[PDB]
């Protein structure tokens, strides 16, 4: 099954999910003198304060923090999107080594980490109807850099010692997200896709361009998790990021001057 090592990593995916040469998929380059001002974009709007997570998996590719999501509570509107999108889950994506571990890149540079916020447009009822259209999910990506501890990470990287392995899963109620966000919502917005199989093309995609920081002891943490099950030889969860993309026919839009 797929993953990120030289047999089954990115370059292979293509053969079980040949969207993966597909005309809109994700990460990207984010080349920032090239992306576009649009002065039409509406404010952007997140609104996290009845946000209730539910449990923490690791999935033997990353580990996913997913949230009760039956009830209108933590919603991302405004900015480029129509609607409302709901709020399902988040997961990271992060390096062996501080100098990589970003799927988006700026300007070719590569952050320590990337957090993904993954929200559903609740025209579609649910998240699975919704990744099946073309307008159907709104990913808030944010970078993470090493310097500063971020308190408000603390709680994830506590629970990870008990979910080491592929499988392993852990209840995790009451986690705030808000502390995960960095000051701005300055972004660069763009149509794109999941950035793991099966890479469906549904998402737009709102990159913050303020990272935030997290320290070293934190994604050295991270860097702990297993890829492997229990009791199958040890590989640690590292580097589970796809690198940039082609952009195709595609325009990057700022919502800042
Ligand atoms: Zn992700």
């Amino acid at each position: 099954h797929w993953g990120y090592g030289k047999h089954n990593g990115p370059e292979h995916w293509h053969k079980d999910f040949p969207i993966a040469k597909g005309e809109r998929q994700s990460p990207v380059d984010i080349d920032t003198h090239t992306a576009k001002y649009d002065p039409s974009l509406k404010p952007l709007s997140v609104s996290y304060d009845q946000a209730t997570s539910l449990r923490i998996l690791n999935n033997g590719h990353a580990f996913n923090v997913e949230f009760d999501d039956s009830q209108d509570k933590a919603v991302l509107k405004g900015g480029p999107l129509d609607g409302t999108y709901r709020l399902i889950q988040f997961d990271f994506h992060w390096g062996s080594l501080d100098g990589q571990g970003s799927e988006h890149t700026v300007d070719k540079k590569k952050y320590a980490a990337e957090l993904h916020l993954v929200h559903w447009n609740t025209k579609y009822g649910d998240f699975g109807k919704a990744v099946q259209q073309p307008d159907g999910l709104a990913v808030l990506g944010i970078f993470l850099k090493v310097g500063s501890a971020k308190p408000g990470l603390q709680k994830v990287v506590d629970v990870l010692d008990s979910i080491k392995t592929k499988g392993k899963s852990a209840d995790f109620t009451n986690f705030d997200p808000r502390g995960l966000l960095p000051e701005s919502l300055d972004y660069w917005t763009y149509p794109g896709s999941l950035t793991t199989p099966p890479l469906l093309e549904c998402v737009t995609w709102i990159v913050l361009k303020e990272p935030i920081s997290v320290s070293s002891e934190q994604v050295l943490k991270f860097r702990k998790l297993n890829f492997n099950g229990e009791g199958e030889p040890e590989e640690l969860m590292v580097d589970n990021w796809r690198p940039a993309q082609p952009l195709k026919n595609r325009q990057i839009k700022a919502s800042f001057k």
